[PDB]
């Protein structure tokens, strides 16, 4: 298992990174510090997570301690939906850079294909409970992302939560300057993403699997929802390897040539979750885990189902 995957800009992206959604500001600094100590080099961030300042504190400390240098880190962030207007993209990226205390990102993603009404609220809703969209489109937002590469603010650009037709839109764009390097999508045994992964990989786009543990901390979880970490069939695979269920769930996407970004703020779990380069899942294990697909999404953006660019009406 090589620890990095080559992107279309010649850079190498660590296949195991630390997620930071719902890592509270009061805990994320320690989380990132520990992660860096134990070998994480890739950190997945976003302005919408409201903790980039505190991620930045951790990175700054570890740079100053001489634990890592900047070139060894792979820092990812994402353009939030309220900043899809071409005139807002650079300022949104620069806010992220200022909070992270960095002068470039290794990768900057369009967080969702859906643009929302610009304003202070991250999720502007109307009386029907539906999001208020913006008059933005994928191709113009992409052109604004491209300018960030041209200006040296980001080394690579990509997308997140795009369906294959939305990816195709960018790929077919007249005058395209940079292909998306990465599509970051939800992926785990209950949402195995065979078709979208095959599509992206065939196009030279690296896939990053988010919510690989099934995001048990997600805010809209219901008591009846499937729970991957507690699935006894996965516990059984883990026991056979003398590993934890999380370790199996992290190794699974790695063996599909995906990048994976498990989130924790708990130091012991951060360290444990990285110990996935000392075992292999068998063909039977992989097949069994793939067979658990139920097309069950934890991140279905249910307030956005009427947005013109909602990604999940399409099969993939
Ligand atoms: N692009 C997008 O739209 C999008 C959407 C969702 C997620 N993401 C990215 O993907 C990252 C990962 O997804 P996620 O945060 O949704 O969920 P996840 O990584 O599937 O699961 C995170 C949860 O698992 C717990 N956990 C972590 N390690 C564990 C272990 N060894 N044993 C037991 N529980 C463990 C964490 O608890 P503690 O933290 O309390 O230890 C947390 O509650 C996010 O943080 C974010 O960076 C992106």
């Amino acid at each position: 298992m090589a620890s990095r995957i080559l992107l279309n800009n010649g850079a190498k992206m660590p296949i195991l990174g630390l997620g930071t959604w719902k890592s509270p500001p009061g805990q994320v600094t320690e989380a990132v510090k520990v992660a860096i100590d134990v070998g994480y080099r890739h950190i997945d961030c976003a302005h919408v997570y409201q903790n980039e300042n505190e991620v930045g504190v951790a990175i700054q400390e570890k740079l100053r301690e001489q634990v890592v240098k900047r070139e060894e880190l792979f820092i990812v962030s994402k353009l939030w939906c309220t900043y899809h207007e071409k005139g807002l993209v650079k300022g949104a990226c620069q806010k992220t850079l200022s909070d992270l205390k960095l002068d470039y990102l290794d990768l900057y993603l369009i967080h969702w294909p859906t643009g929302f009404k610009p304003g202070k609220e991250f999720f502007p809703l109307d009386e029907s409970g539906n999001v208020v969209p913006s008059d933005t489109n994928i191709l113009d937002t992409w052109a604004a992302m491209e300018e960030l590469v041209d200006e040296g603010l980001v080394k690579a650009i990509g997308i997140s939560n795009f369906n294959h037709l939305q990816v195709e839109m960018i790929l077919n764009k007249p005058g395209l300057k940079y292909k998306p390097a990465v599509n970051q999508i939800e992926c785990h045994p209950y949402l195995t993403q065979e078709k979208l992964i095959q599509y992206c990989q065939s196009k030279g786009i690296v896939v990053t699997a988010y919510s690989p543990l099934g995001s048990p901390d997600r805010p809209w979880a219901k008591p009846e929802d499937p729970s991957l970490l507690e699935d006894p069939r996965i516990k059984a695979i883990a026991a056979k390897h003398n590993k934890t269920t999380a370790q199996v769930l992290i190794r699974f996407p790695m063996q599909r040539n995906l990048v994976v970004i498990p989130k924790s703020v708990t130091p012991e779990r951060i360290a444990e979750n990285f110990k996935v380069f000392d075992f292999e899942l068998s063909s039977q294990d992989m097949t069994t885990l793939l067979s658990y697909n139920r097309n069950w999404r934890v991140c279905a953006a249910l307030s956005c189902t009427s947005h013109k660019d909602y990604p999940f009406h399409e099969e993939f």
